[PDB]
């Protein structure tokens, strides 16, 4: 139930090797690993969950109890003397992983947003397929000339198009800080009960005129395997929030991110063909983080 | 039991980056999440459904029954 | 607490069960209802607003306004067009 | 289907931008 090959096909981009930096690929791949651990937790939780109680002293002891009130009594203890994290963990982990991955990529599939992003990937794909560009770079037929002239006109049309206080930068910032808030949320919660999980549980329900034996104890069956799987989950989310906060705070703080003007200006300064060298609220240094060549050409 | 795979994938459209407003996307993905809730509901409901009764009382009170009753 | 009619079978009339689903199903229920409340509220309010306001015939003057800063004489577009809704993807394709 | 074909063929015509950069 709810496997990785359908949780992935819930949410995936079509073909874009570009517009994924290395940290985004580690976020995607590590989120797939964390979903794998959560689904393994779900399978193991559905497999062998059962608890077992028995009563106190008031050879062997008989106590004259039939089997059926034993399964009633550990049913009743299973919904009273268990912590909420002892049996609601993997399902909440599934919910949080779904929210994490779709908060990773709903920046990308927003309808006001996806238009100009799709159009920009189309622009760069058509811009890479003109051999006049590598001919002029070999310096410093008869079809790509007028093709590149029409593509020039597409380029300075597109240049005049995407000039606002854009939703790309603002959307990506609020997207990153909300998934960082989700990171802070679950790692603030889960420390409290990775601190304290238990194997044996005394219980005193109100079922005294049903069996007797007011005080009796169960053992739970998850404690060792769920505790070890919990600490592996904590390690995975620790590495995730490490990479996220580290690279995303430094990418927010170190540039101005509207300095794509400045980077195309430097490109024009050493390019020997001085380009327009100025551009605002622009996307291209993400592609530079992917590859410098698709920015140069 | 109408598994989740084809129920998820029976909604796809090939080239319609056009012809969807924002709420088409919100309603679509939100209904996918609600489908995930329903499929997990069905699996968990089929897993451990059973109830357990016992009699009132009028050490361990025997009451002298047998398992199949 | 149940009172079944099976009295000449065991000998007991009033007794009780517990039900294994109750807590999980109630929490799953409130999650489902939060999801559907979000669904209906969003889609009701925004579909009310794109039901009442543009009235599905203003695309003619919309293309006239399109022409008004493109230096082309205006044209009356439609009687039945979806071109509003394509407009909600982009202003670009309505202009173009 | 035909309408999406109209617009998806409408977008790439270079005469359109030749006439939009003209007047």
């Amino acid at each position: 139930f709810t496997l990785a090959e359908v949780a992935s096909l819930n949410d995936i981009q079509p073909t874009y090797r570009i517009l994924k930096p290395w940290w985004d690929v580690f976020m995607d791949y590590l989120a797939v690993v964390m979903l794998m651990v959560a689904i393994f937790a779900g399978t193991m939780q559905l497999t062998k969950d059962q608890v077992v109680c028995l009563p106190v002293l008031p050879t062997g002891r008989k106590t004259n109890l039939d089997f059926q009130q034993y399964v009633f009594i550990n049913q009743m203890c299973y919904h009273l003397a268990l912590p909420w994290y002892s049996k609601y963990f993997p399902y909440l982990a599934l919910i949080h992983t779904i929210i994490l991955m779709v908060s990773s990529n709903f920046w990308f599939k927003y309808p006001k947003t996806c238009s100009k992003v799709e159009h920009f990937v189309s622009i760069l794909g058509k811009c890479f397929e003109s051999p006049w560009t590598t001919k002029a770079l070999s310096e410093t037929d008869k079809k790509d000339g007028e093709q590149a002239k029409a593509l020039f006109e597409k380029v300075r049309k597109f240049r005049a198009h995407v000039e606002d206080s854009d939703l790309i930068y603002k959307l990506y910032v609020v997207q990153t800080v909300i998934k960082t808030a989700k990171f802070i949320f679950i790692l603030c919660y889960t420390a409290n009960f990775v601190n304290a999980i238990s194997f044996e549980h005394v219980c005193k329900p109100k079922v005294e005129h049903l069996i007797g034996y007011e005080v009796f104890e169960c053992t739970h069956n998850m404690a060792y395997m769920l505790k070890k799987l919990l600490i592996s989950y904590i390690s995975i989310i620790c590495v995730y929030g490490f990479i996220c906060l580290y690279t995303l705070f430094w990418l927010f703080r170190i540039p101005l991110k509207e300095y794509s003007f400045e980077k195309v200006r430097e490109e024009s300064s050493f390019s020997d063909i001085p380009d327009v060298k100025n551009d605002f609220a622009f996307l291209l240094h993400m592609v530079d983080q992917y590859d410098q060549l698709y920015s140069k050409r």
